């Protein structure tokens, strides 16, 4: 439960970051800021199809369809987003606090000829710009883990959910005590991305809190964490003679996650909570 | 978290209660013990189907093939233990605290030709007579409810589960807090039948505790206890008016209809390696 100490991030200052490195940030995973998903390590599905798969396993538990309002927390540069609307037709609001963000963002859906069912804008998880009860559904793909106060913005978006609506995300969390002789490259990631880890108890009293019931909590780390790492960090790692123009030798250093390939207590999880009605 | 008062069951009085229970006629042979499971509370897929349906759903987390050895911890009369060992090839080996259950669960596996890989034996989870590291998966399959302390079954279960094989089990549990006017009908029902909730953030602890990481919890209450509990309580209600060619206090479980704060968690929890 924080064995390691966390950086207890500023969202505002998260938007700082990205805006400094969705710049040549996406020149190296891509398009979709999230992890990629296979079904046995062994797989030899490319990164890009893997990491849309994870996008579709979170949006079909939102439980869509044409005509339902969704709200995307955490936009990214808009792929996951643009992707649940050109796919299911639901409409999409979806926050970030990178303006370079947003505006890429808008851009997708607006390339993808979807900019009226697809609309990116500039607000805080912390205070949701939108009238009570607005959503039918709410997908926070890997953006609950740089956010200041979680059971505040969980309270935020049992605000916003219809009853009956459902709330799919991700997060990072110690499956049990960390081993000790990774607990750096973790210290590391955790700070140079202004992130911070949870208990896997502190969910249930977490989402109540917020008006939710958990529904379904998932351990996915065995399906998600190594193969990207060894990708990424070998992906980054076959032209690091690029960063003598990316700032690389300063920042990609921070990204490279080839430290992390091992850390076995570390995980990653998928939650689903309902707010009950409907 | 334990707002109602709970009652500790002792593993001898659960015993005595299910002796009681399948002597009775009531766990007769070949039949489910535990919730059926519906996808659509509209769904008329008949009491019997929708048993086997989560015992079928249990068994797959389990992730096993024939030469699985699996460890039915609480089996009652050997219905869904027979049923995995029959549909998988696995070697299972059932435990109850009734003397009266193993004794019908070990006849379910005589008459389906299964005796050899089907057995059933009486036992405490709380005192597992097995040797570490001897079964590839254990399933609690409406188990653990009655038992006197989870912190000590899971750590008994992890001790006798090979590294990397898998717990499955359902429990009892509570969304959020009881409403009042329902706080009577789940009183009873704990009491009547030795059984308690959690929370359920106590369980990754729990779990830990025992050296298991938790893979998936699961709240399947929508999906279990609405449709069972009216199906159960026509039963009830049909047979007392069936009777009469009077008793009347026998607790309708459809005074649990509507309180939708009362949970059934599904849960997968896995020991590192393998
Ligand atoms: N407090 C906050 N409010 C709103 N968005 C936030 C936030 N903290 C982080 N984010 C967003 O979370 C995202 C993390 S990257 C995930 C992007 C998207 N889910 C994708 O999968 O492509 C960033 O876009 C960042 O802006
Ligand atoms: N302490 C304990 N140790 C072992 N088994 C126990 C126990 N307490 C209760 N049980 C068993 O747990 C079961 C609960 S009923 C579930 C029976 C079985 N899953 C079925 O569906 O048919 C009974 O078999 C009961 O005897
Ligand atoms: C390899 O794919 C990525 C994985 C697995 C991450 O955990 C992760 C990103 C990835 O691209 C960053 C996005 O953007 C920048 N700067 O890389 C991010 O941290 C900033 C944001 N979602 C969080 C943490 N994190």
């Amino acid at each position: 439960l924080s064995e390691l100490p966390m950086p207890s991030p500023a969202s505002e200052e998260v938007g700082a970051l990205y805006d400094r490195f969705t710049a040549l940030g996406a020149a190296s995973l891509g398009e979709n800021l999230h992890f990629g998903y296979w079904d046995s390590p062994d797989s030899q599905v490319p990164l890009a199809e893997a990491t849309d798969r994870l996008t579709d396993m979170m949006a079909e538990r939102l439980r869509i369809g044409a005509g339902s309002r969704v709200l995307d927390l955490g936009c990214g540069v808009g792929t996951p987003g643009v992707r649940i609307a050109r796919l299911s037709g639901a409409h999409v609001t979806g926050i970030s606090v990178s303006h370079e963000q947003v505006v890429r963002a808008n851009a997708l859906a607006e390339e993808a000829g979807l900019a009226d069912r697809a609309r990116f804008q500039r607000a805080d998880a912390m205070d949701l710009p939108f009238e009570d009860e607005s959503f039918d559904a709410v997908i926070a793909l890997e953006s609950i883990i740089h956010m200041p106060d979680r059971a505040q913005v969980l309270a935020q978006v049992g605000r916003v959910l219809r009853p009956g609506g459902r709330l799919v995300l991700t997060d990072f969390f110690e499956r049990a005590p960390l081993a000790p002789e990774g607990r750096a490259a973790v210290q590391r990631y955790l700070h140079d991305f202004m992130m911070t880890m949870v208990s896997a108890e502190a969910y249930p009293p977490l989402l109540r809190g917020a008006g939710l019931w958990l529904e379904e909590f998932l351990d996915i780390s065995d399906q998600t964490l190594e193969k990207t790492f060894r990708l990424l960090s070998e992906r980054i790692n076959s032209s690091k003679q690029r960063l003598e123009t990316q700032f690389g030798e300063e920042m990609v250093n921070q990204f490279d996650p080839g430290d992390l390939v091992g850390v076995k207590e570390f995980g990653y999880l998928l939650l689903v909570a309902q707010r009950p009605g409907k």
